[PDB]
Formats: structure tokens, C-alpha cells, sequence
């Protein structure tokens, strides 16, 4: 068996290995990279997203979200307050600024510590969840808005002709921006390219050990796990490194930095937080190896959880008996 211990697992692609994306994720599958539930794939020196980023400040983040905390500095919770709208180069200089920037700090592992010790008397703005993409159209190779669809998956796969579309998703950060415990929608897969600024620092559970994330989840968050089954799936959940050492859950870390890709396996759970004002790209994707994931995936059904239109058939088809009870939840 490739990786039993479940490291994450680094790449390089060589260009030509570069050029047939799904042939590559299946080649890091063959080495047991999915038993990490994270890989990082550093680009061939060749290649690149795009020629500048000179030119995004007049991109509109309609949307900003304060990320207020509740709990303790190693278990708690964050709602999203919603601000009023600005531009790019707005939020840009709001996260360079005094009240929002960046401490200073040694090293990747000092501002770690500085996180978890300081993360919950803070609430930055996080710009995230923005349809559209940086990706140049002339990029060829690992282009995130060139993807073969989820729906042309499944289609593929099983043979049914599903709507639904797959777009990407851009997120701008800032210092303490956090993304809380979760699996993708439907237990996807998704891959996720920084493409500027400062790091990404991720954490992940291996999906064989998934259960056991959850069952701890269930007993830090108690309220929460009453109200729902897959309390999870809203996305605000927050357990910190040394709370999960301290109650024996495996999990890695890895930062990512500027022109890496991450990508996440079916089930990986992965949770992390921007080390300073970055921007990164992500979209989910499927694979042979995600049907079995998505026909097994937990739905959250109490009304919290929401999500987009495309899931619905994914439900519909993967899994007629839950589809009912989800889609009263949806409305
Ligand atoms: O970058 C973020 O805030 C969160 N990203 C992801 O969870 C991902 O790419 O799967
Ligand atoms: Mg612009
Ligand atoms: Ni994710
Ligand atoms: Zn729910």
C-alpha cells in the first residue's frame, strides 16, 4: 500500500506531465497521495497562470465577510458578517493596514503560533467565494476554468445526462482569514491554485480517519451536532493542532505558497487560514475513484448548510433515498 502513513505528498511535474491533467492526478493516486487527503503540486518552471497581476484591483469583492469568532482560542466557531462591497486594491490596502496586517513574526511556525493563540480576538475580512478566474485563456495546461465538468463525470461514468454547471471560484485574503472544518460539497475533490500573495497554511485529516474528526466535532460542538447530523457541512467549525494532538486525531499540515496548487481528495477533511493579503483560485472536480464518495457523502438537511444549484442532481442521482429530505432543506 503507497503511503500508510498518509503524508502529504509534494510533486513536480515535469511539463510534459503537465499537459494531460486527470492522467496526473491518477498517476499521484497510483503513489497514495489521496491517503493524505491534500497534495501540493508545484507547477513546472515553464509554465504560468497568467503574465501580471497588475491589473485586478478593479475586480469587486460584492460581498466581504468579517469572520467573527465565538468559543475558545483552540475550539470555536466563526459567523460571517456581511460588509458593504469594494473593489480589490480597496481590500488590498484594508488588509495592509495597521488594525489587519500581518504581525511580525520569524517564521511560518512563530506566525502559526500567533494564529491559534490570537485568531479569536480578531475578525478579519475575507473576500471569498467570487465566480470568476485569473487563469489567462491561453493557459493551457491546468487552467481551472478549462476543467472537464463534474456533470460530463458523472455522465461519463454512469451514463445520465445531468444540468448543472462548474465554475471557479476566487478568494481574496487577508492575515487570520480562516476556512473552517470541512469535506467538499459531495465529498468532491477540489484543487486550488494561490495565485499571489502571501501563504496559505492548511490542515487536513486522512479520509480513512474522517470518522474520527467528526465524532470529536460531535463532542466539542455539542449544540451544533444536535441540530444537525453533518453540522460540518455549515462550514464554522474550528479545532486547533494542538486540540487534535491532545485527543489523539492524525492530521498534517502543509503552508502553500504563491504558484502552488493544493488539491483536495474525496473526504479530506482540511481546514486553514491566510498568512497576509493573497489571492487564490479553486473549483471542484471529480474523478472515476469520487462516484463511490459521492453516493456515501453525509448531506446536512436542517436548512444551514445551502449550496448551489448544481448539487442538486448530484443528489438527485447518487442518492434518490436522501434526495426528498435534502431538498426540503434546500428550501
Ligand atoms: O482557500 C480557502 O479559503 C478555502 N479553500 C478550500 O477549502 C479548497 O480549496 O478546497
Ligand atoms: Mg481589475
Ligand atoms: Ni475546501
Ligand atoms: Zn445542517
Amino acid at each position: 500500500a503507497q503511503n500508510p502513513n498518509c503524508n502529504i505528498m509534494i510533486f513536480h511535474p515535469t511539463k510534459e506531465e503537465f499537459n494531460d491533467f486527470d492522467k496526473y492526478i491518477a498517476y499521484m493516486e497510483s503513489q497514495g497521495a489521496h491517503r493524505a487527503g491534500l497534495a501540493k503540486i508545484i507547477p513546472p518552471k515553464e509554465w504560468k497562470a497568467r503574465e501580471t497581476y497588475d491589473n485586478i484591483s478593479e475586480i469587486l469583492i460584492a460581498t466581504p465577510l468579517q469572520q467573527v469568532a465565538s468559543g475558545r482560542a483552540g475550539v470555536f466557531t466563526q459567523y460571517h458578517k456581511k460588509k458593504k462591497a469594494m473593489t480589490v486594491g480597496e481590500y488590498r490596502h484594508l488588509a495592509n493596514s495597521k488594525k489587519y496586517q500581518t504581525p511580525p513574526h520569524q517564521n511560518f511556525e512563530d506566525l502559526e503560533r500567533k494564529y491559534w493563540k490570537n485568531r479569536i480576538y480578531n475578525s478579519p475580512i475575507y473576500g471569498a467565494d467570487i465566480s470568476g478566474s485569473l487563469f489567462d485563456e491561453n493557459t493551457k495546461q491546468w487552467n481551472l476554468g478549462h476543467l472537464g465538468t463534474i456533470q460530463d463525470l458523472l455522465e461519463k461514468e454512469c451514463g445520465v445526462v445531468i444540468e448543472g454547471v462548474n465554475t471557479p471560484y476566487l478568494y481574496f485574503g487577508m492575515w487570520k482569514t480562516t476556512f473552517a472544518w470541512h469535506t467538499e460539497d459531495m465529498d468532491l475533490y477540489s484543487i486550488n491554485y494561490l495565485h499571489l500573495g502571501e501563504p496559505k497554511t492548511w490542515y487536513v485529516v486522512p479520509p480513512e480517519h474522517g470518522q474520527r474528526l467528526e465524532r470529536l466535532a460531535r463532542e466539542l460542538f455539542p449544540g451544533s451536532s444536535r441540530g444537525c447530523g453533518a453540522f460540518l457541512r455549515h462550514k464554522v467549525a474550528l479545532i486547533s493542532p494542538t486540540v487534535l494532538k491532545e485527543n489523539g486525531i492524525p492530521f498534517n499540515r502543509i503552508t502553500q505558497e504563491a504558484g502552488e496548487f493544493m488539491v483536495t481528495f474525496p473526504y479530506g477533511y482540511h481546514a486553514g487560514f491566510n498568512h497576509g493579503f493573497n489571492c487564490a483560485e479553486a473549483i471542484n472536480f471529480a474523478t472515476p475513484r469520487w462516484i463511490d464518495y459521492g453516493k456515501m457523502a453525509s448531506q446536512c438537511s436542517c436548512g444551514e448548510a445551502r449550496v448551489t444549484f448544481s448539487m442538486d442532481a448530484f443528489v438527485r442521482i447518487l442518492q434518490p433515498e436522501r434526495y426528498d429530505l435534502w431538498k426540503r432543506g434546500q428550501d
